[PDB]
């Protein structure tokens, strides 16, 4: 027949990523075919002995909603062949976006007599394809319409002229939306009036040390937000087992080991459970989490 089966073949964006890069050699029926494109395409050239060519660096982005270099070749030695070939193209760049926001889950405060407009939080997420781009937006909003957020630059801001209350929650879910590739999850941003309790950059710290730690060596950082911007003053206590065995510095956050350890010794345990507490000297508000650390043998 004058029409040979379409020639199906899947590469990545990056196999052609180079002009005049061979990608894949067409099959020959006979030994003195020669090959040549039916219509010029802007991603590539076909040789005369089959060979496909990369001409324009392949963007996935930029081909039709199909994702396809999509072309015919004649073959030839009049009687001519014609096969269509369907260069399936693999974006492997294209993995959803995720939020970058810490800490999480996403937390906020309001001034109280917030005017219009105030940027309270600017969501900020990343697509790891750098060749698309996203667009922020609520899903929910529990707010009763105090809130909305800039599609482009992901700050939330303030609507209406109406006062917020002090310790009153207000809740958006968002959502960062990919306009090529997918999207983040929908998470909760909570903004609360006034004031609210520092938050710690992880929702619980684990270390695990050897035996020989050096005696006043730094084994972990813990840090918390102040949503106030004021002092952090952090505690650590321990629970059960260990008090004393290791101390946090009370502004640097920083958890030294303030005894020997022995892993043979049995009064010591294996895993110490601590809590650590952030306190502000803003009035009040502490917040506590856990810090879990394990000793190895040596
Ligand atoms: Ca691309
Ligand atoms: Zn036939
Ligand atoms: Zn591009
Ligand atoms: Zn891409
Ligand atoms: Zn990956
Ligand atoms: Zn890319
Ligand atoms: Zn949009
Ligand atoms: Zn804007
Ligand atoms: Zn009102
Ligand atoms: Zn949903
Ligand atoms: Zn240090
Ligand atoms: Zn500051
Ligand atoms: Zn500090
Ligand atoms: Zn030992
Ligand atoms: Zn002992
Ligand atoms: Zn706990
Ligand atoms: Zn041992
Ligand atoms: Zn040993």
């Amino acid at each position: 027949s004058a029409v040979r089966p379409t020639k199906r073949i899947e590469f990545t964006e990056a196999d052609g990523d180079t002009e005049g890069k061979s990608v894949f050699q067409l099959e020959k029926e006979t030994d003195k075919e020669t090959f040549k494109i039916r219509d010029d395409n802007p991603w590539v050239t076909v040789e005369t002995n089959g060979a496909v060519r990369v001409k324009k660096k392949w963007d996935y982005e930029e081909l039709g909603p199909e994702k396809t270099i999509d072309f015919w070749v004649i073959i030839t030695n009049k009687y001519t062949d014609n096969q269509r070939v369907i260069i399936l193209v693999k974006d492997v760049n294209d993995e959803p976006p995720y939020f970058i926001n810490r800490p999480l889950p996403m937390q906020a405060v309001v001034q109280l007599n917030a005017p219009p407009n105030t940027p309270v939080f600017t969501l900020q997420a990343r697509d790891p394809d750098t060749d698309h781009n996203i667009h922020y937006f609520i899903v929910r909003d529990r707010t009763g319409g105090r809130f909305e957020v800039d599609e482009r630059s992901g700050v939330v801001r303030t609507r209406g002229t109406d006062l917020f209350q002090l310790d009153m929650e207000y809740v958006l879910y968002v959502k960062a939306e990919d306009q090529n590739g997918q999207s983040t999850p929908e998470e909760r941003l909570s903004i609360v009036g006034g004031k609210r309790a520092p938050q710690f950059y992880m929702p619980s710290y684990e270390a695990e040390i050897p035996e020989n730690q050096k005696k006043d060596s730094d084994i972990i950082s813990i840090k918390a937000k102040s949503f106030a911007d004021r002092e952090i003053r952090y505690t650590l206590k321990a629970q059960g087992q260990g008090a004393g065995t290791f101390n946090i510095g009370p502004t640097s956050g920083i958890v030294k080991l303030a005894k020997e350890l022995d892993f043979e010794d049995l009064r010591q345990p294996h895993v110490y459970s601590l809590i650590v507490t952030a306190t502000e000297d803003s009035g009040g508000f502490s917040t506590s989490v856990d810090l879990t650390i394990r000793v190895t043998d040596v």
